[PDB]
């Protein structure tokens, strides 16, 4: 018969052929296994292209486009190291977990500069160029928007689009050594190992790059959103705190361990919880010297990955630091501030007959007040008592140190992030390019009201996607009068409002219980399922997929139904991480340091969720005003290998990303268009007497002969010319306004008229 997809559990589809149908189902049987049969349901059945070793660089030139054979030939791609596809001038990436050769380097980068789309095999270079040459010929300031869950690749590919316009567009290697070389940096200080990715971002990040009226780079800016707190003190076995604890402590010299009083990270409270051992392979872990190893280190070894050593990471960012030009003060200020945190961790209180600090927490004390330029007495005090003063109980008194440290170390982040920026600044420029890498779509055994933001987050994202993708490019169609075929499908606003909505929406009613004089968690919770029963996008935990879940209470955490998937969030501590404020005692006592740097960090109740839905709404303001470019990212499997296509894993994220439905309208939909008045008088200049006469419609139908479409290529709407997927370099070519090539194209078609 003709082979077909149809479902299969573990690969999404398999091959069969369709041996029976009947009025209520079909019956297929799995290629090469003869004899075997399985029922299918005549929608979930498709059909496969003919070749099944080939593959195409758009997934739209396909003979057949549907869910089941854009995810085989994104498969048959990503078995031959092709991790990058397109659907028309969306890029889909599927992480590779390892370093591909050559497909990065300064030849291939240079290979894709100027290129259009489709002339050049799909990679992340070419949807840089394309941002590049829109901001250059537009005159519109561009976003490219790389989005996918935690461990899709996401970091990488901001990187590689980074390197790539500044290699390609700044002059100079200093430019280049700026914006590209800070980036060790704001991982050491912003990346952590969590379960999902050994690198994760743990803050999410807007990078502009601009450049002036001759399309030059000038300089970048860098905006920081949301970087994750609780982390600071605490962490699950399998995760790490920030990178930059285990670099200093595995990489610095002994000079500056004795210096900052650092030891193997076993010894430290803000990072013992955690996974104490470092990234390391055979070579580097002899360079890492034995009293800087966790007894966890010795008795299991190094942690592995092919990207992530910490003792060489280390190296990498000190050279990077002199790269982007901090000199050896403003590291070793970044050090101490780094260990002070580290040394507030480690003091203990013990009730009082109110509360003291452990006599074994003395040493802390005073490395932690050294380090951070502040007087002994004044740190106990403010860690043992709340302001007419009050004694603290042991519990508070914890509370009290963790929020210090969260505030120091997120105020040094903050220097961080603007010390970077003050490496590439710029008076003023013409337009930018920035780049999108938030912290994607994660869910864990256990998800608090971290992961609830991230996943808000993400949630906001694709609807910026479904707006500008699904929305917009079908209700200009429809405003052109294409007659185009509408697709439609699931969208989250309604998840989004459920988060967001005035007054009612989670975040509000979070706000509110921060404001209630007996605030707790169960009551917050409570109020959220009494006004939100029968929403379609929340669930009370016990009616949870997994068992692991079903044993929550209704009032200690609820499911979210995200467009990437149902997650379950204890809300245990949503209403004390909702609130951003820092006690005035503690945050005196820190802007009054001794310390010039200390000062210089810092210059009742503060909502983190309507702080954050702030940013991302004028975040959401700035997309909004470019042009948009797209990146899908994707995750080829849960346990970080390489050649491990996990089929329905992957089909799940095609689907949910929206590829899926974008598919489906480039079946009859125009990626690329123009307004016919602004083309037509473009070539009008030029044209001789007799085709200045030739009607303007029949001239542009002429032109896109002459240039090599055909009538199927291209529709005229109302007032724009629209251009089908797979033309893009002809349409490039129509749109190009270099005086000799309009005088060319008006000579042969003139000719014609002859
Ligand atoms: N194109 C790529 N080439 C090589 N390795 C990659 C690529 N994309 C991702 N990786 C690997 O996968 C890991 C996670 O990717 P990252 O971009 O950090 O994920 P996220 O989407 O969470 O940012 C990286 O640390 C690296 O090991
Ligand atoms: O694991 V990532 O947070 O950087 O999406
Ligand atoms: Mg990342």
């Amino acid at each position: 018969a003709k082979p077909v997809w149809a479902p299969h559990p573990t690969d999404g589809f398999q091959v069969g052929n369709i041996v029976d149908i009947g009025p209520d189902s079909l019956t297929i049987e799995p290629l090469n296994q003869k004899g075997k049969t399985f029922l299918a349901l005549i929608n979930q059945v498709f059909p496969a292209e003919e070749d099944s070793k080939k593959d195409v660089e758009d997934n739209c030139s396909l003979m057949y486009l549907n869910e089941a054979t854009l995810l085989h030939n994104i498969k048959v791609r990503y078995s031959k190291d092709r991790i990058y596809t397109y659907v028309a001038n969306i890029l889909i990436a599927v992480n590779p977990y390892f370093d591909i050769p050559k497909i990065y380097s300064s030849e291939t980068i240079k290979s894709y500069q100027g290129k259009s789309l489709g002339t050049m095999p799909p990679h992340v270079f070419a949807i840089a160029d394309k941002a590049f040459r829109d901001m250059k010929v537009l005159k519109l300031s561009q976003s490219i928007i790389v989005s996918g869950e935690s461990g899709a690749g996401k970091t990488e590919n901001t990187k590689f689009v980074l390197r790539y316009l500044t290699e390609s567009y700044g002059t100079g290697q200093d430019i280049y050594d700026r914006i590209v070389e800070a980036n060790p940096l704001l991982e050491a200080f912003g990346n952590a190992k969590t379960v999902r990715n050994n690198n994760s971002s743990r803050f999410g990040k807007f990078v502009e790059i601009h450049f002036n009226e001759k399309s030059s780079v000038v300089g970048g800016f860098v905006s920081h959103y949301l970087l994750e707190k609780s982390r600071i003190c605490v962490q699950g076995k399998e995760e790490r705190n920030y990178h930059i604890f285990y670099r200093l402590c595995a990489g610095a010299s002994e000079d500056i361990r004795e210096r900052l009083h650092l030891s193997s990270p076993d010894n430290f409270r803000y990072l013992n919880r955690g996974c104490t051992r470092y990234f390391a392979n055979k070579e580097t872990d002899k360079q890492i010297l034995q009293n800087r190893k966790s007894p966890e280190y010795l008795k299991a070894g190094s942690l592995k990955d092919p990207l992530l050593d910490d003792h060489g990471d280390f190296i990498r960012m000190c050279t990077a630091m002199k790269k982007i030009g901090l000199d050896d003060e403003e590291k070793l200020d970044l050090f101490r501030v780094v260990a002070g945190v580290l040394h507030l961790g480690n003091i203990d209180f013990e009730e009082a007959g109110g509360c003291n600090l452990k006599n074994k927490s003395t040493q802390a004390l005073e490395y932690c007040a050294e380090l951070l330029g502040l007087d002994q007495d004044d740190l106990r005090v403010s860690l043992t008592t709340r302001v007419i003063k009050v004694p603290l109980k042991v519990e508070q008194a914890n509370n009290a140190r963790d929020a210090l440290a969260k505030t120091v170390y997120s105020h040094l982040f903050d220097h961080v992030v603007n010390r970077v920026n003050q490496c590439f600044p710029f008076e003023t420029s013409s337009y930018f390019i920035g780049v999108l890498d938030i912290a994607g779509f994660e869910y864990f055994e256990h998800n608090s009201f971290e992961q609830f933001c991230i996943n808000y987050c993400n949630e906001k994202l694709q609807q910026f996607f479904n707006e500008r993708i699904l929305k917009e490019e079908q209700e200009l169609y429809q405003k052109e009068g294409l007659g185009v075929n509408e697709v439609h499908y699931v969208d989250n606003q309604d998840c989004i409002d459920l988060i967001e909505a005035r007054l009612v929406g989670i975040l509000d009613i979070l706000d509110e219980e921060n404001r209630l004089p007996q605030p707790s968690d169960q009551h917050f919770t409570s109020a959220v399922h009494q006004k939100h029963k029968d929403h379609f996008r929340l669930s009370i935990p016990r009616k949870s997929k997994l068992a692991i879940h079903r044993n929550i209470r209704d009032d200690e955490g609820f499911i979210i139904r995200h467009f990437a998937g149902a997650v379950c969030y204890e809300t245990t501590q949503f209403v004390e991480k909702n609130n951003d404020a820092l006690h005035m005692s503690l945050e005196s006592l820190i802007c009054e340091s001794r310390d010039k740097f200390i000062r210089e960090l810092f210059e009742s109740f503060i909502s983190v969720g309507n702080k954050f839905k702030t940013q991302l709404n004028l975040l959401l303001d700035k997309l909004r005003s470019t042009g948009a470019s797209f990146i899908r990212c994707i995750k080829p499997n849960l346990k970080m290998t390489s050649h491990h296509f996990e089929g329905a894993q992957i089909l799940s994220q095609l689907q949910c990303s929206g590829m899926v439905s974008v598919l489906d309208l480039m079946q009859g939909g125009f990626p690329s268009r123009a307004s016919f008045h602004e083309l037509y008088n473009m070539y009008k200049k030029y044209m001789p007497d007799k085709l200045a006469r030739l009607d303007p419609r029949l001239f542009c139908k002429a032109l896109f002969k002459a240039l090599g479409l055909n009538e199927i290529d291209y529709k005229f709407g109302l007032t724009k010319v629209f251009f089908r997927p797979g033309k893009f370099a002809e349409f490039d070519q129509i749109m190009k306004s270099d005086p000799d090539h309009l005088a060319e194209l008006v000579k042969r078609v003139n000719h014609w008229l002859i």
